[PDB]
């Protein structure tokens, strides 16, 4: 279903998007989310990192991911100590505050970048195991090489993983969000159904504990045969195709798949370009390349090539002069008025965003469109 027009450009993107991010991969292995951009420039995000990871990981390039697996196990091999605080303090009736909580951004050098009260976000440590566990899979790799820092993610995850916090958008801290539980789900699966992890203190823990999240997400987070953005909600995000592939609340051939896939399509995909929700005022509401990508990675595993292939174009047609891929683009706005505040206040879009193209890797591999 490709010329060799477009395979040429295809490939030549899959090619620049390994480029940029092992170029901008910082010295002690963590992976920038955007070198450039006002705002996020100077820190690392584990659900940026993560995906992109998996496209590094799946474009073959090993020794990369490695090296950003080693950089967020030794930082949360740092924060063993803090872990065990504030499951002592649980166990003693004080529940620690979100302003106690593991960081959202990174430093570098693995300090906390911002203070969780005004970002408070469970997500990226349940993306980090299921990163972590596929990488090792895909290339016979001993997780030993990461298990104390895999250890403080699930004891972590073990205890906090049903608590309100903003979601990956940085939005919303009193709603609890299916992305989000849909990220600590695929976390917990893989290293309960890991054979290396058999043995660990958590093994049956963590699949027991991904059996709750379904069961609260089929209670609470389901609406008209689709999941919804937060649980009581009736509205999508179009972040929830990720709780299908790669996060696996259910089959790609599941009602509820499909019905999620349709209703993130019909609400928030213009022209192949996904919007994150309908309220979304952030640089006027753009099209994000991360979830046309993630869109179409759940269509071809579906069985809908086409439709994974029109996304795939899509994303491709957003590419820069140089081949960076931005965060998002303006084609269509939810809300048009609200972008010149934010362009005013943080400058253009984030571009490239690693992030971008890291979820361009994963979805050119599931076409089998890797040069």
């Amino acid at each position: 279903g490709l010329d060799s027009h477009e395979l040429a450009r295809l490939h030549e993107l899959a090619r620049h998007s390994h480029a940029v991010i092992t170029r901008h991969q910082d010295a002690g292995g963590a992976y920038p989310a955007a070198p450039t951009f006002s705002a996020y420039r100077g820190y690392a995000w584990l659900r940026d990192g993560s995906f992109t990871a998996e496209g590094i990981s799946r474009y073959g390039d090993v020794a990369s991911a490695g090296r950003f697996h080693d950089w967020v196990d030794g930082v949360l091999r740092r924060r063993r100590g803090q872990v065990d605080d504030l499951l002592a303090a649980v166990d003693r009736g004080e529940v620690p505050s979100n302003e106690g909580m593991l960081p959202t951004r990174f430093t570098f050098d693995g300090n906390d970048g911002s203070d969780p009260w005004w970002d408070f976000q469970t997500d990226g440590y349940g993306m980090w195991l299921w990163s972590v566990v596929t990488h090792a899979a895909r290339h016979g790799l001993d997780l030993e090489r990461w298990r104390a820092g895999i250890d403080v993610a699930v004891d972590y995850l073990l205890a906090f993983w049903d608590r309100p916090c903003y979601d990956w958008w940085e939005e919303h801290v009193e709603h609890r969000h299916v992305s989000t539980l849909g990220a600590i789900h695929g976390g917990l699966v893989a290293v309960g159904t890991c054979a290396a992890l058999r043995s660990a203190p958590w093994s049956a823990a963590t699949l027991q504990v991904a059996a709750r999240i379904r069961s609260l997400v089929s209670a609470e987070g389901v609406v008209d045969g689709h999941l919804v953005k937060w649980l009581g909600s009736s509205a999508v995000d179009g972040s929830l195709p990720a709780c299908v592939v790669p996060f696996g609340l259910v089959p790609p051939d599941d009602d509820v798949a499909a019905m999620t896939r349709a209703a993130v399509a019909k609400d928030l995909d213009v022209d192949g370009g996904v919007h994150r929700f309908a309220a979304d005022v952030f640089y006027g509401g753009g099209q994000w390349i991360l979830l046309s990508a993630l869109l179409g990675w759940n269509l071809a595993a579906a069985g809908d090539t086409a439709g994974a292939l029109r996304h795939l174009r899509w994303i491709a047609d957003q590419a820069d002069a140089d081949g960076d891929l931005p965060e998002q683009v303006p084609h269509h706005l939810l809300h048009p008025g609200s972008r010149a505040e934010w362009v005013a206040r943080w400058g253009t879009v984030a571009t490239p965003l690693l992030w971008s193209h890291g979820m361009y890797l994963i979805l050119a591999d599931e076409l089998g469109l890797l040069p």
